[PDB]
DNA sequence: ATGCATGAGGA
DNA sequence: CCTCATGCAT
DNA sequence: ATGCATGAGGA
DNA sequence: CCTCATGCAT
């Protein structure tokens, strides 16, 4: 049975008030994934999964994994300013560009169809973390 | 003799492109200083000499060391937001307030007086940077 | 890329 | 205390 | 703490 | 192409 998404920021909030208190970083906790479970993880997944800065299923699929290092450690190219917000405005008219519509954007800002496509799914995907930029 | 401040901004701006160019990561080119040189650096320290976030005699220091490597490589406790602006305000009325002003300071902001005594060490710290804040 | 920090050295 | 060079952790 | 990225997998 | 989990580099 899963978790609510209550449950996630409780479990969150506390994950990182206890990590903390036993005096490890976040590259610790993911390092030490690696080495006890053989998942190793990122500073960066760390930082976000305290911040629920990802996907309702990634905090479900990692959460048992932080707690099972909780419980054992308890025994112990780019954007400019100006243009970054044009990216925005489009992304509100409609945030699923066509191959055409980003090839296009990509000339009236200047920049590689490759870097708007990308970042059109960044934006997307940030839009989906549990907690999002809005 | 000493570069002029135009000097290490235009050294700065192609060390930083001529890097790239060579693929090596800030935190690259801080363990090669100690590899070749015996004087490791860390990428904070490489990536504020970029953006001239340093006193000018920090950067006067750096240059020639970098210019070394480079001539080489070619070879081969969390301030709240509310309470970080009245911090700023204060700092404009007075920048070096005494410890009697700092140790009334952090009760009016429920912050530690060293924690208060630190940021306006900080603060002042980054009026001297080549390129500062403002 | 940067917020908060440390410690050597000095008035 | 401060300035100052410097970096861990995020 | 996050901007820009990759690659596995799928319609 | 996209979604999605994930991280290097800053």
């Amino acid at each position: 049975d899963t978790p609510t998404s209550d449950d996630l920021e409780q479990f969150a909030k506390q994950f990182k008030q206890r990590r903390i208190k036993l005096g490890f970083t976040q590259a610790d906790v993911g390092l030490a994934l690696g080495t006890l479970y053989g998942n190793v993880f990122s500073q960066t997944t760390i930082c976000r999964f305290e911040a629920l800065q990802l996907s309702f299923k990634n905090m479900c699929k990692l959460k048992p994994l932080l707690n099972k290092w909780l419980e054992e450690a308890d025994s112990s190219t780019s954007i400019e300013v100006s243009v970054k917000g044009a990216l925005e405005s489009h992304f509100l008219k409609c945030p699923k560009p066509s191959a055409q519509e980003i090839t296009s954007l990509a000339d009236s800002l200047q920049l590689e169809k490759e870097v708007v496509r990308v970042w059109f799914c960044n934006r997307r995907q940030k839009e989906k973390r549990m907690t999002p930029p809005g």
